[PDB]
């Protein structure tokens, strides 16, 4: 943690001065001699050990988060702060863990969002609906909570940010997990010839669902069932009611033939495979949802080679020279696809933000955070959109990345580490 | 140790051992990554010899002569010069080896599959700015080759006491002038406004156009720099037209064929070559995305979108994205039509992956800066976007150095 670091924007010459990085807790993966900025998962530095930690292992982390929370609310040292510490101490003394007050849970979830270096949408961080689901005991009850989340968050197209927080990890053998990587995704099917139908990213998860009894309709856009694990038990399949799943058919403002590709996407991005860490407590099931940046769909989902991979089909209908890469036929089609995605969501009054608007807002959010907080951890490799990078303002914005707690973390896919009953 | 890097598109995993042999810092720490920072933060006799020994060891190892009689005598010979003169002189072979490996080690360069085909011009006997001009003219002519571009570097005398540096004051050998108008607008290239003012102050008579090739401002032996006009017949340029849009040529755009960076420092075995201009050939996006469409550069998006009849009222029409593509189509089409070497960002990044994979197999790794390697448009449709990379500093190296007008103490009263 160097004493005070500046970042420069090379377009506007604005300089920001970072001191928040002094509060960084765990390693980035980098050293003075090697930078891992482009490694997807550079580090295994965790704040607590494997499972049920000893008291001297968990209490220091609790003490820090409680300190931080009461600091945030103009106390620190107050009666309630000192009482809370003694309370957490006794709780760990008798259960090896402790339970967050509702206020602390809301604070923790919002600050995990605020601390998410890879999220360009964090100007919204304090406007987050928190659903406390820590009283949940079964997969049916998990399904009820998620249906309510999806319905509230979708809001007939006027999307609202939300998170639903299921019971925290205890001994590691009673984990709550949503096995889906997102609440809503499309199935992928290995074809007899060798090609893939639907979303290739989801082939493995789709096979698990089939193996568990799901009856695949075997189309290009089959909404996957939920596969929900409560209290360490075997996970259970649930079909989200289709009236809860808002979808947008993709058409083009100028290309009438575009609709005949039969593309669609879903409206609600809802990451459900990550882990929420607050004061040493691990929430292994914590689906959170926002609204899409158009490029997530139009660039990555649709045009990645190992995803829907639609560039050649679109370029054909556009009558483009596909003989050689230097005609930039991929680049031309890409732009049209992302025009259609934005046009479609906007036509149906489903919240979406383009990459120009999203990145501009993030520059403003960065400036706010340096003004009030003294910094904003940001992952350039993830913030910069996957098309037209340098004509967005974040391309020319230097960023500092560091890990602050509360945080959202990655965790292994539950099928790699689950003993079936 | 070992370190794995993964490609998330192909699932190929490579194992880096080369990183164990790096020395200067990256700027990152164990708790902060400064991977997106542009510039993160003379040697004594004692400092010099470990650096020299390191380089001589790796040179003789590279040619399968480590421990040899020639290796050991060279080490002793270098040691004598450092003792005697406080510096030493590279053999021609070492100079060529060192220049190729600084290119090979340039983590920000996507074109390194070409690293070992580098024409090295040894200009360590130069003494005056006139001689510098002669060397640079020859470099331009050789490199340009009537459009069949050849990679080359010209290496001027190394730093001695820091009071006698050789410097090219230009940031590239060929760039276009910029003039700020009283009304606040800029004619030509806004990036070059300050350097254009310096040239005008030194005596240059500007034509005051949109694409005036700047003069060379060359500094020999720490003396004041001097102006030279490159012979116009040596500056190959390409007027930009579009394969489908007849009106595109009416924008009056052109660009030069030879990218030749001239403000960096070449460090070989502790020796510092402060004047070392090097050239290759363009990747199209350098011109069509950054040079033409950076808000701070020629900034032609609105003009091009206008002529495309695009709805420029809302951002979500993606009019800028649409105009950006066509401009980059025109750049590539124009160079190819005029048979001037260029590479498009898809071909360039595919080759880099092949190179990177090859370098892990034969060398144990390939330092690479994802922030610079990924092209400034269409990022994720190029393979490098999905490629994990490790960044670390190997020497020989190209480094940044301060602009000379910030450090030079003028002699001319
Ligand atoms: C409200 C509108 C939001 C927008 C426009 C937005 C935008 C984005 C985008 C574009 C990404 C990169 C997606 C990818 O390439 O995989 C991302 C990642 C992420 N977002 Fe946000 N986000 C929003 C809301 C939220 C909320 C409510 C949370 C949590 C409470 C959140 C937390 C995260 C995290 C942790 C990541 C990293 C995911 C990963 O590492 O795979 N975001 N966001
Ligand atoms: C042969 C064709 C070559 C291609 C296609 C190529 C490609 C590129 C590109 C696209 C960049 C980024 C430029 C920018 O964004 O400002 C770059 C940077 C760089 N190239 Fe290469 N290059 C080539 C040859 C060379 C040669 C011959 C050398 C040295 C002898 C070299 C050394 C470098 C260095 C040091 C940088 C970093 C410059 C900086 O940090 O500003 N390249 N190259
Ligand atoms: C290897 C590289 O880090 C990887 O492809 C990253 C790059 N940047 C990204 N940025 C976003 N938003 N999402 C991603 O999945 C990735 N992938
Ligand atoms: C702030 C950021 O590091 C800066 O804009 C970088 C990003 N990547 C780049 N990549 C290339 N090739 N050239 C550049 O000038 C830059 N600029
Ligand atoms: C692989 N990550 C997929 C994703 C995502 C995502 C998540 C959220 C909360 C918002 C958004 N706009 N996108
Ligand atoms: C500010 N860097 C400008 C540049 C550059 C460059 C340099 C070389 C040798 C090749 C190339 N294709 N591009
Ligand atoms: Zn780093």
């Amino acid at each position: 943690c160097p004493r005070f670091l500046k970042v420069k924007n090379w377009e506007t010459e604005v300089v920001l001065t970072d001191t928040l990085h002094l509060k960084s807790t765990l390693e980035t993966g980098c050293t003075e001699y090697i930078c891992m900025g482009s490694i997807m998962h550079p580090s295994q530095h965790a704040r607590r050990p494997e499972d049920v930690a000893t008291k001297d292992q968990l209490f220091p982390l609790a003490k820090e988060f409680i300190d931080q929370y009461y600091s945030s609310i103009k106390r620190f040292g107050s009666k309630a702060h000192m009482e809370r510490l003694e309370e957490v101490n006794k709780e760990i003394d008798t259960t090896s863990t402790y339970q967050l007050k509702d206020t602390e849970l809301i604070y923790g979830a919002k600050h995990a969002w605020r601390n998410a270096s890879r999220c360009v949408g964090r100007i919204q961080w304090s406007k987050l609906q928190v659903f406390d689901a820590r009283d949940c005991t079964t997969a049916h009850g998990m399904f009820n909570y998620i249906c309510n989340h999806v319905k509230y968050a979708t809001n007939k197209g006027n999307l609202r940010s939300a998170i639903t927080i299921f019971p925290q990890r205890t001994d590691g053998k009673h984990d709550f997990r949503v096995w889906n990587s997102q609440l809503i995704r499309y199935a992928g099917y290995k074809q007899p010839d060798g090609s893939t139908l639907g979303d290739p990213a989801n082939v493995q998860f789709t096979e698990i669902c089939i193996q568990q009894g799901w009856k695949p309709p075997r189309g290009r856009f089959d909404v996957l069932p939920l596969l929900l694990q409560a209290n360490g038990n075997d996970p259970e399949l649930f079909q989200i009611p289709p009236e809860l799943v808002l979808e947008v058919p993709i058409r083009h403002p100028k290309f009438e033939w575009f609709k005949d590709l039969g593309l669609k996407w879903y409206g609600l991005p809802a990451v459900s495979n990550m882990l929420l860490e607050i004061g040493g407590l691990e929430f292994s099931a914590c689906p959170f949802s926002g609204w899409y940046m158009g490029t997530e769909i139009g660039v990555r989902d649709y045009c990645d080679n190992s995803r829907y991979n639609i560039l050649e089909e679109v370029a054909k209908k556009m009558n483009l020279d596909m003989r050689k890469t230097s005609s930039l036929w991929k680049d031309q089609a890409l732009v049209e696809i992302n025009i259609a995605v934005l046009y479609s969501f906007q036509s149906d009054k489903v919240t979406i933000v383009d990459h120009h608007s999203a990145t501009e807002s993030f520059i403003k959010h960065m400036e706010n955070e340096y003004r009030c907080r003294g910094g904003c951890p940001a992952d350039w490799v993830w913030i910069v959109p996957p098309m037209s990078g340098s004509i967005t303002p974040v391309f020319h914005q230097e960023m500092l990345n560091y890990r602050l707690t509360p945080s959202f973390e990655y965790q292994p896919d539950p099928w790699n580490t689950h003993v079936w009953k």
